[PDB]
């Protein structure tokens, strides 16, 4: 260990876990903004969805169920971290209730998501396939082993590891949200898009928590190694949207795909509290 | 670490995490009736309550005092044994699930008394000496040590310490449950009544589940061992309810207390696959 005394986050001495004196304000609000707006799988009807799926260009199939696939392997990944790690490391109560709070969510994400696959993919041939997404698709592979680098990374800190995961939950899925959306507006799938919704909303609030976790870190890394790993993975993001899983499939262009990853990665480092790094604007109107 | 290698719930080795293929049916729809439970202290109103803490003898508010305080404190050890301990151990994901969701609960319970000693105790002074509980209150501390054990005995099996969780979930809060529901027949303390009926049903089911994975380990304690723990805690349990704490305080019989307890404990025996070791009837008509 370094010099976790220093550190109010944490410093293994809450010497508490009596939750009423509240210290830390801004924290709390955050699980309570979290407890507010829970949902269920339950809550989104997939009935109509079938027939949908069916009036699609295989393309749009193809495209969308690597991409279900992609998001249910990662919520896996985002829980384990959490599970394993964040929620054991950190000390502040208020902080304790936000983790577990985003640990039922992503199960319940991740329910989602099976349901989706499971109601799109009647040939269970493939839904094995796709659940397996870690070990068959390279497609998902690169992002995964990032991902999971730093679940195992026991030489870096946490301040290293909490921008790593804002950066999978704010990089790693930004770019297959607004795919998404854009099928929305294009009118199509009603149920992969309202849920899309809800799940896009919750994985934001918890990469803003994770930048209120990084402000109330003492220790942080350089900005040039918050750069170093924001970059990393935006590159990683881009070559998957336009290499691996074209957005051209859904009708989308690459490019400009690209940029938005970026314009998405200069809002989280001006939440981290950096100075934007590729200065791009917005591309997307629907987006916005 | 024994013969984990043979025990399904804990074998390290789901090589999963990836959450549709469900292995588990019993588990997944323990969790299913946990996530359809949901409800925050906010659904509860304390409105009214501050009048009836005022019409209510000095006895009554002793008793009631302590016991959200006692309440308020055990939250806390359940759920760190569960964040450090179960929901690490266990690695079959149905079961990670329901953890997961108990431990926010948890939270929730633990928020819920909070506001109740909040707003029945206006005097801060006194707030403190019961939110730390642990530490000044002797009428907790034998329930918060035995409790502690468990998360610290790092030479004893989960089949030992799910029955010891089962015991504290079970054991040590019947008696309390029991006389909030006492004061319920006698008209009393609607916000203190009503929230007891949720957080009462939660912990029910928290029991239930875990028999339900005592009953999915191989290698269990003798029934010899079982009978121990739960007689252990049965004494501890009669002791704070008559002698610490005593139920005289809000008029009700020490004896028949003592002797619900038991009842208590020889349905847990029963839900646990053993046969009974007291032999009583439940002496309450309303807890029925
Ligand atoms: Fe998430
Ligand atoms: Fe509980």
């Amino acid at each position: 260990n370094p010099s976790v005394e220093d550190e109010p986050l944490l410093r293994e001495n809450p010497r508490r876990f009596v939750v009423f004196p509240i210290e830390y304000h801004d924290i709390w609000q955050m699980y309570k903004k979290a407890e507010a707006s829970f949902w269920t799988a339950e809550e989104v009807d997939l009935s109509k969805d079938i027939q949908h799926w069916e009036a699609l260009k295989p393309d749009e199939r193809h495209f969308i169920s690597h991409v279900l696939a992609f998001f249910a392997a990662s919520d896996g990944i985002v829980n384990e971290n959490l599970v394993e790690r964040f929620s054991q490391e950190v000390q502040v109560t208020e902080a304790r209730c936000f983790y577990g709070f985003q640990i039922a969510m992503e199960n319940i994400h991740s329910e989602m998501y099976s349901l989706l696959i499971d109601t799109y993919i009647k040939d269970p041939k493939e839904r094995e396939y796709l659940f397996n997404a870690i070990e068959t698709m390279p497609c998902v592979k690169k992002k995964a082993d990032w991902a999971l680098r730093w679940i195992g990374d026991k030489e870096a800190t946490y301040g290293e590891r909490v921008v790593a995961f804002a950066a999978v939950e704010g990089i790693f899925f930004s770019g297959s949200f607004a795919s998404i959306f854009w099928l929305k507006k294009r009118g199509l799938m009603p149920g992969l898009t309202f849920s899309n919704e809800l799940i896009s909303r919750d994985e934001g609030l918890h990469c803003d928590f994770a930048c209120l976790m990084f402000k109330h870190l003492v220790h942080k890394p350089a900005e040039q190694r918050v750069r170093e790993i924001i970059t990393n993975a935006v590159r990683i993001e881009q070559e998957f949207l336009t290499e691996a899983l074209p957005v051209k499939l859904i009708g989308m262009n690459c490019t400009l795909m690209k940029q938005y990853i970026e314009f998405v990665a200069d809002r989280l480092m001006l939440e981290l509290g950096f100075n934007k790094i590729f200065r791009v604007e917005n591309p997307f109107d629907f987006m916005e």
